[PDB]
């Protein structure tokens, strides 16, 4: 497709002239006028995934924090991506942070944001999932494309649980997932991991979801299912807390967990060295990767992964499938690298696969 190469024209500009979040605003208004590129291709049978009864058409996704508010859906899935995971949404809206609170560095490919959970709130973004539905429902580009919401709490919020139970009263029956999101470094909230904590919140999440069905078509989603949940962890953790985490997600028995968020402890990154936040990008690959490998021993590979960390290559792709990850979620590449993720991404891991000697997608997940 011609389209992808007139867009990377203007990407070293972007990067060099235009601010970040404004370069993601203009992302979304391209998308809301339906002028970005559609990936006409056609997706490999062998490189489909599922996890649980959830099936992907392809492994990748546009992980949370990019529409945040669910006004791009149909657009940056016919990018190419088989689902989306919107949100962080919040009951009530929120503004974030004082701009700019997100700073690019382009030699390492790595981002660092101090956003703070900026969204128009739960009630307006249900709305625009809603429509999102009743579109899905005649386009056929859009067909099993999966749609996720990432739910979390107000900022001067203290029972993260009222929160959450509010975001599934309002938007459960539209989502094919829920991520819960207990690892955002810029709101009290990695205090939330704490085993305790997560496994009252895991289990009330799971409760109010269960109590949406027993209140009798419900189901206003891809999978006309109850949404699976997942967990989102912080990176920031040793190896004691890791294990009691698993111990927790496997004691709730969550449907997946996310591995990972932004990570803190990164500081070789000299522009970033005055900057506040969580890093993205390449050089939170290696720290995603490993996080991925501890999880998938220590939960006995009993919980599928969504990885999300640094994956800009199939090879990257591929290092999160052999690590133990199921599907993949990109963010910092559809920064560095535009429009072309996608196609690129797909094209590249079914390269490898085919010569790597597997049959299928599947059959790679593990194999250390
Ligand atoms: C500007 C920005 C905003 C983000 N917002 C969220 C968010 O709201 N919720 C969430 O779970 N993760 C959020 N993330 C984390 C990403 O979803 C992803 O987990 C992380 O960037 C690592 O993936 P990557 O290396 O491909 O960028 C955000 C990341 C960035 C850079
Ligand atoms: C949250 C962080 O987002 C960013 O900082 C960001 N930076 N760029 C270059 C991009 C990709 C992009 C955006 C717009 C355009 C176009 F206007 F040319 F179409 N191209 C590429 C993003 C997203
Ligand atoms: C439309 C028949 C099913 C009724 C209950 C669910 C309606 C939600 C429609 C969302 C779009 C889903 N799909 C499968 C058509 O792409
Ligand atoms: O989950 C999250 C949330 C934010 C933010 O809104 O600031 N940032 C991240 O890096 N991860």
């Amino acid at each position: 497709n011609p389209e992808f190469f007139l867009y990377d024209i203007f990407l070293k500009f972007c990067l060099k002239y235009i601010d970040g979040e404004i370069c993601h605003d203009l992302f979304l208004l391209l998308g809301k006028y339906n002028i970005l590129p559609y990936d006409t291709s056609n997706d490999s049978i062998y490189a489909c995934t599922n996890i649980k009864h959830l099936d992907f058409i392809n492994p990748f996704g546009v992980a949370a924090g990019f529409d945040k508010n669910g006004v791009c859906i149909d657009s940056i899935l016919k990018l190419g991506f088989s689902f989306i995971e919107i949100g962080t949404i919040t009951p009530r809206g929120q503004t974030g942070n004082a701009k700019p609170r997100i700073f690019r560095d382009v030699e390492s490919r790595s981002i660092i944001n101090s956003c703070g959970f900026n969204n128009m709130g739960c009630d307006k973004v249900t709305e625009n999932l809603i429509l999102f539905r009743k579109r899905q429902e005649e386009d056929k580009l859009l067909s099993k494309h999966i749609v996720g919401v990432s739910i979390g709490k107000n900022k001067d919020t203290v029972n993260i649980v009222d929160d959450l139970k509010y975001c599934i009263n309002k938007i459960g029956r539209y989502a094919d997932y829920i991520a819960i999101n207990v690892s955002s470094p810029n709101t009290g909230l990695r205090d939330n991991q704490e085993a305790g904590k997560l496994k009252n919140i895991i289990l009330s999440v799971k409760e109010e979801i269960d109590n949406l069905e027993k209140n009798n078509f419900l189901w206003f989603n891809t999978t006309k299912k109850k949404p699976l949940v997942f967990v989102k962890l912080a990176p920031d953790l040793n190896q004691e807390q890791k294990k009691e985490i698993a111990d927790v997600l496997l004691e709730t028995n969550i449907d997946g967990m996310i591995i990972s968020n932004t990570t803190t402890q990164i500081n070789d990154i000299k522009s970033f060295e005055n900057k506040k936040g969580g890093v993205s990008g390449a050089k939170l690959k290696d720290i995603s990767t490993k996080f991925i490998c501890e999880m998938y021993n220590y939960t006995n590979k009993q919980i599928p992964i969504i990885a999300s960390g640094g994956i800009f290559s199939g090879l990257d792709a591929l290092e999160k499938i052999e690590a133990g990850a199921s599907v993949c979620q990109l963010y910092s590449c559809l920064v560095f690298n535009g429009m072309k993720s996608a196609v690129q991404i797909k094209r590249e891991l079914n390269h490898l696969l085919y010569q790597r000697g597997y049959y299928n997608l599947k059959e790679a997940i593990g194999r250390k």
